[PDB]
């Protein structure tokens, strides 16, 4: 109909309720489920769906061997009905590639897939299910993007890309698209020293992205975008409650404009909702591996370098595997506020579980509740032994 | 379009005709059928569908081992086309959880799923396929609901929940929802001493629920709801034709306001159509187990403590496994009256058939006929030996 | 929109072109294809689909053992997209039962399924996918119907049913339905001595049904129905070109009002297009078994007791298995005439191929061409050995 | 809505971006994927889909044995969602046969399938999913057509057919269809000596077809059609950059009106975009087998007998199997020009890989970009050893 405008603020997050869970690995042990990774969730005005990068093979299939690898010609961005697993028969291919993002502007959806060899990748921007624009690699070193939904305001959908080194300064760009066309792009500015895999959400005409500094920071970089002025700023979450993985133990004081040191060249896609006292941070429980997952209410985390948790909710036990996590919201829901949501990728297989030769995942997702709900843990649920 | 109003009375039930049957267990022996239990049927203005709580695994899958358990993080309310089996590829997830209800108000559908550990469960009410309201456990002991469809009148959809003990007094509440929002809730009143798993239907602006007294009664408690005044009453079916399972043998006189004694802390979800002389009761044939199923016309069963059968129809032979049973009607059918319908869950596997490690079921459903139709029996039809 | 009216006459049939073929048995050797029999084809204003009676199991499934049996509680009328096979995942259940018919009146579809034990069967008439009317057995001996599509004119859809003996006089009735309701029914009249499994088509406000005399005739009985007056007549195809199976060899003169003798208590569902010189008869090539299939142009076959073929087309070689055959037309196609169509059931398995324990079939269907097209043969195509 | 008119010219092709890839063989190793060959892509105003000739069996199925054969009664033209594989459950049958073409005229789609024995084949033209016209073989020797999409202009959709010898002069006809009806047909004229499997596209009210001279030419014949005047011309691509397979090595000067000699009675379906300096030719890398695939910018290839490449892009490495290739465009995309697209059939199995008994393929497809994008190679990706 008309382009969606981020006119609402976030609902008060007093807890998280279960939203969707596909049990993909459990089910796929005996059905035609595609191997995936890098999943996310994204809504259209009339439906919300699961998304992920397929590996072009079923989990039980012999070609599942080797799926620990991130980039190949057999990957594609696929979407499928909420809480169903990604099967060969119900998965819709959005585009071909090994890195992606996607978002609905209120009229139709834009999907972006990057493919290519490491030194010669290219992004193709699809709009209304047709290819419209292409962008060639600018630094010839793994052109890559969000791996979770983008956000639009009045037809303008900003997207963060990075090209170049993963362990030194790289060239990050913010593209402002409208109907799949490039209105403008800027180089990253601000104090964030390295950006990768941004998780974004929008509220009150502003888009907030919590990304990952693979190079040096264990605290997360944040990019705040003005989609009208088509400008942005960047900094790090000030809070001592560190949210990357791996990471050092939490200090008593964090860093607002520099990476918090202790762990180099590694990390995991993650997210946060930065809204004053209504601030919630997601993170793996383990400081060493992609294990467990918890949400922590850390009032003013973005700007307070001594902020610590006032409430929390465990999502996945530390004795269970987690993975990437990102933000999304149903911008077309009823009500006066946007309900914050997120997903956690529950990785199974390699490298942690090497008795099998594949790597895949399932998805669990929650949204906020203004109630103070009881908590449960949500593991993948599959028994690896069954796959042997 | 407009909210549906319960303006019609029930059609005269002179017999029951076959409505739907999915043969899920037979088919699933060699196809991707999800393991389920707690099924039901519910109609939208343009389609009627089968519903059930998936176990997050196929029957042939290795994760089917252990599905005798009722609550886990791998369950979800799913719906699928009438008479098809619940397959991985055609099952639509309504919400995540281990206890549910769902009903269409004429404009859109409300689905409710409860999830959580036993001492910290919560219900999330979905409307128009979006989460709208959440209710935290009030007694910290297995918050649970109907396991069959709710009913709406002018947008108001009452739902019966129970939280607390299964073998002593508990806290049952009647919630009046409208567009997924809580208009009001009441504690249970009347003479019913314990309520669980209500089976409801509506006619002439009144909603009748036949539930189960797990604690003491072998006769069934009944809750009659006024969805306009948003008030209710409760009693037991007066009839000596006892309809819970297990149960003692039928006496010559029943109880109207107390549980009929003889069997404690056990029972099965069931239903009835209480409409004066047009009254029909469903029940297992066996007084000891979930075996067989029959419909008995017991005129004035609700109010006559000496009422006995005047007609009957066998649905499932006593040599075949049955299970839960509940009511539903197509409130959007043509004609001058609502045609009473019901389903019977045909449980296969554990605990009765323990040579297999799973527990699942298929569904059979009938609706009333004003004709006096010949009868057939409708078993699940699967051979357990094939699964060995 | 509006009820369809049989305003056109048949197109001139100069040959038959391939219309649809599902290769169900070939495909089902390694995919989730339901076991079926008694198939047919029927069109809606916007789509034409394959129909059949499922056996409630896949062909590869262990429950396929015993599917030679015609009636069980596990059968149902299913429909699926033209030329696709009947799979667990794409088959839509129309109703439950072991004998059926179905037809679209231009506004919506009426489907009829009969279920029950032999002495207590009942038909339930569905309209707009809802049960509307039920008819109890009148002779307590296998109430049964067409097994191919019915035909409507101005909302009136006549259907032929038979109840009683298969080897002596029975009680055949013609029901005139409108919106699933019974407007009227008549007992069979005319000279046809026994009627079963009528194959019908409509043209110029008249409905012609070629049925089967299981009792005595090797020539086929024909019922011509006036859907406006709601009256009918019956006789036999006069032609010496005999079209039942089994049957004696063709004589030089046939019978117009008596069964042509030579074979008792057996037969096969079949069809014909009786339109003066534009008359075409279908039949198995073998006089002993359901083997092969051919179309023969026999001018004035219905009324000329010495009529013999003037043209022909082989459909299935005598070295290949055939089975039931029936008529249907797309009453919603463009043009000035109705194009005659038919299907042939290609039965595989028992009793002819007893190395397997199942019985199923695939479907081949053709429509007429005004051209004189070259001919091909169309076998099922599966290798039974693969199933061993 | 209204018939589409070829009002735009081609976009400038500066490189090719990835459009779709189904990874059919990889996926089908462990899922219900139909065996196919002769694939293509074709768009409707609201969706673009993959098309191919099914073999009526899954790849893992036992009936896959022998699928190297081109014509049988078990083949059919099927279409399925872009980039999904052709599965038993998502494949839509357009018509039955072993040679086909299909195209949308802006209002609805026309599909053509030819079936029959070699000496008695016939084409049936479907429009709006109904059979409308039939054409009998005129030379009694494998009536055959494009194997890729046709193109329409103001409702007129020309199609090229060939009947007769594959190794001597044959009878090629150009049919001009409108709503499935024949408006006119012409015999082939011009200097092309033999025509088979034309790949066509339209721009500025002209339709260009790059075909294959199976008899003598290693350079490709080209047919340019005027869909308004319903007339055409034919010649060969003048360029010395030879594009059939097998073929001799490239000379320094080609032939404009005669086949370039060196290889007789063999070839492969291929295509080209002939647009002055914006000319791009596709071809296998190997001159001996269907191995590899590359796009070469050869300015004025059609008319310049000394034209050589000025740019290029490798699509499939010479160490990977290719096959047929053809053209298609989304005539309903936004913008001022038509974006040239093509697909490459990646054949697996026999005859090159004879350790398996089947022959199938997957599909890769690209569209042009005005950018100068980096290149990747796109192989089928399956490991034959897994199928052993
Ligand atoms: C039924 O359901 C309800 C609802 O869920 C249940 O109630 C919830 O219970 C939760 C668990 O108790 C609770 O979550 C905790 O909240 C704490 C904050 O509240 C307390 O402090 C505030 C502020 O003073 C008070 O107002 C309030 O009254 C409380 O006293 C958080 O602090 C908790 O998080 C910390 O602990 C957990 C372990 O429990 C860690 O995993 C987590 O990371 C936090 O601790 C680490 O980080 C901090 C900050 O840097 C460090 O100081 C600390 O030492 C830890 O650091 C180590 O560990 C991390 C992670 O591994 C590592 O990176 C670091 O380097 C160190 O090694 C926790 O979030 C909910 O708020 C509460 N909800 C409600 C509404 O009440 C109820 O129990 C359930 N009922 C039943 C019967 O089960
Ligand atoms: C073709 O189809 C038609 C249509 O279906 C077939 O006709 C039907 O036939 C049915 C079977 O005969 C019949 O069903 C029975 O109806 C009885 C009522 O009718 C009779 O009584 C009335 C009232 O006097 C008369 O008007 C009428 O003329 C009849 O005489 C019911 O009473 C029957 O139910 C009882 O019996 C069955 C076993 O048959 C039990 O399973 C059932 O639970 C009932 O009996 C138990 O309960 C009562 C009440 O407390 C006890 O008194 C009794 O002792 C039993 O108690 C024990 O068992 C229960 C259950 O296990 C346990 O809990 C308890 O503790 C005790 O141990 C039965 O419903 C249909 O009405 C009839 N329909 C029609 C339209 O005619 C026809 O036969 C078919 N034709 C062919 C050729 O097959
Ligand atoms: C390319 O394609 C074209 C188009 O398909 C091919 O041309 C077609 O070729 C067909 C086969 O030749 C042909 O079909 C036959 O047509 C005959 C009628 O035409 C002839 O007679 C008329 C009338 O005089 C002439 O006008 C005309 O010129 C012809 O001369 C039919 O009579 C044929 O049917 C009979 O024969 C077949 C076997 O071929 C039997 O299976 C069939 O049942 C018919 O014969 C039985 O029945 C009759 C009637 O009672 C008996 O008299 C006879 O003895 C047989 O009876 C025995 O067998 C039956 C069945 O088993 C049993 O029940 C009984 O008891 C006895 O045991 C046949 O239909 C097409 O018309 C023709 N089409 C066209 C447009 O030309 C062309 O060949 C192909 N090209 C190539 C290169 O292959
Ligand atoms: C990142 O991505 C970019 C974008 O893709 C990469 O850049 C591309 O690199 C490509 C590979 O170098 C390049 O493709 C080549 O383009 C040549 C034309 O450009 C050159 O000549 C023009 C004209 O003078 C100059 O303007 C220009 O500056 C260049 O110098 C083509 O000529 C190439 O095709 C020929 O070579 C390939 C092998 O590379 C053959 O397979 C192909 O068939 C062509 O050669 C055969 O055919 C010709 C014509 O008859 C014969 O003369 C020749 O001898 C060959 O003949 C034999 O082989 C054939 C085929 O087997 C057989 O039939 C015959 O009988 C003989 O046996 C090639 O197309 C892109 O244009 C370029 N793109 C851009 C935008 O720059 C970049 O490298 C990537 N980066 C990294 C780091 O990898
Ligand atoms: C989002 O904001 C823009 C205004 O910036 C709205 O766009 C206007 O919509 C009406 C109706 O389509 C037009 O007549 C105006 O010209 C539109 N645009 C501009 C850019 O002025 C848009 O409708 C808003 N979206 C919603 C859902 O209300
Ligand atoms: C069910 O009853 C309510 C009346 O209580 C009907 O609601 C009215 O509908 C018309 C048309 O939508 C409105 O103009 C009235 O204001 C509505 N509501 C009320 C609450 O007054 C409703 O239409 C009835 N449903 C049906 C199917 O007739
Ligand atoms: C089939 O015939 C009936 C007439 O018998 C047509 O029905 C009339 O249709 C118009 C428009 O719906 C009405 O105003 C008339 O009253 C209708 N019926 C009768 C029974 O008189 C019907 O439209 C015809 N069908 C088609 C497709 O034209
Ligand atoms: C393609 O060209 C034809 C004109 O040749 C357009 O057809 C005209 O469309 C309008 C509206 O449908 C009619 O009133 C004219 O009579 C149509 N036809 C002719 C043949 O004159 C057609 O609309 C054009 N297609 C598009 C998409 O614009
Ligand atoms: C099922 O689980 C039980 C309990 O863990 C185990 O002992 C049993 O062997 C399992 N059965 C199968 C077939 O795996
Ligand atoms: C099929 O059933 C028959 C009869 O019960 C039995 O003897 C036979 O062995 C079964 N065949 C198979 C393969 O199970
Ligand atoms: C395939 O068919 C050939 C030829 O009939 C046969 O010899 C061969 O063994 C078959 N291969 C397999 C795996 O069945
Ligand atoms: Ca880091
Ligand atoms: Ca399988
Ligand atoms: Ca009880
Ligand atoms: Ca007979
Ligand atoms: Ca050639």
């Amino acid at each position: 109909r008309d382009f969606n405008n981020l006119t609402k603020g976030l609902c008060t997050i007093n807890s998280w309720h279960i939203y969707g869970k596909d049990n993909a690995v459990r089910i796929g042990e005996d059905s035609d489920v595609l191997v995936t990774r890098e999943p996310y969730v994204s809504c259209d005005p009339d439906e919300c769906r699961f998304y992920a990068l397929s590996q072009g093979t079923t989990i039980r299939g012999k070609h599942s061997n080797g799926t620990i690898h991130d980039r190949s010609q057999y990957r594609a961005l696929i979407s499928w009905p909420l809480s169903s697993p990604p099967t060969v028969y119900n998965s819709r291919v959005e585009c071909i590639g090994w890195s992606s993002t996607s978002c609905h502007d209120g009229k139709t959806r834009m999907s972006i897939c990057i493919s290519g060899p490491n030194n010669n990748a290219s992004a193709v921007i699809w709009y209304n299910r047709r290819p419209v624009t292409e962008i060639n690699t600018w630094a010839r070193n793994i052109l890559r993007t969000q791996e979770s939904e983008c956000v639009c305001h009045n037809g303008v959908c900003p997207v963060v890309f990075t090209d170049g080194s993963a362990t030194g300064p790289a060239e990050t760009r913010i593209y402002y698209f409208k109907e799949g066309k490039i209105l403008k792009w800027e180089p990253l500015a601000g104090t964030a020293k390295h950006i990768e895999e941004c998780s974004c959400y929008g509220e009150r005409a502003e888009i907030t992205c919590t990304c990952k500094d693979n190079w040096q920071g264990s605290n997360r970089p944040v990019i705040r975008i003005d989609p009208v002025a088509m400008t942005h700023t960047s900094q790090y979450i000030c809070s001592p409650v560190l949210t990357d993985n791996p990471r050092p133990n939490d200090p008593t004081v964090g860093k607002c404009n520099d990476p918090y040191p202790g762990n180099n060249n590694n990390g995991v896609k993650g997210f946060s909702y930065l809204d004053g006292v209504n601030t919630w941070l997601g993170r793996t429980i383990s400081i060493a591996s992609r294990s467990g997952y918890e949400m922590l209410k850390v009032p003013n985390a973005l700007t307070d370098d001594k902020s610590k948790p006032t409430q929390g909710q465990t999502i996945v036990l530390n004795t269970d595997w987690s993975g990437y996590s990102g933000s999304f919201m149903d911008y077309w829901a009823e009500g006066e506020c946007y309900r914050a949501c997120f997903y956690v990728e529950l990785i199974r297989g390699r490298p942690k579980e090497d008795k099998v030769w594949w790597t895949s995942n399932s998805i669990v997702s929650m949204c906020s509740s203004t109630e103070f709900l009881g908590q449960w843990d949500w593991p993948d649920g599959a028994k690896i032994e069954y796959f042997l």
